[PDB]
């Protein structure tokens, strides 16, 4: 299933999508993505929209 991540960073802005088994797995992918790009923010998840949001 497709989950979306919306990065509202101080330097990196945008959105992306990946296909994972569940929301628990999509997070780790999105958490790894953010770390590799030097993102430290506050995370939120909406299961009705399948959207992870990270804001610095
Ligand atoms: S999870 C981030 C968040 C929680 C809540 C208090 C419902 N909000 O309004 C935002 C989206 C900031």
């Amino acid at each position: 299933m497709q989950y979306k991540l919306i990065l509202n960073g101080k330097t990196l802005k945008g959105e992306t999508t990946t296909e994972a088994v569940d929301a628990a797995t999509a997070e780790k992918v999105f958490k790894q993505y953010a770390n590799d790009n030097g993102v430290d923010g506050e995370w939120c998840y909406d299961d009705a929209t399948k959207t992870f949001t990270v804001t610095e």
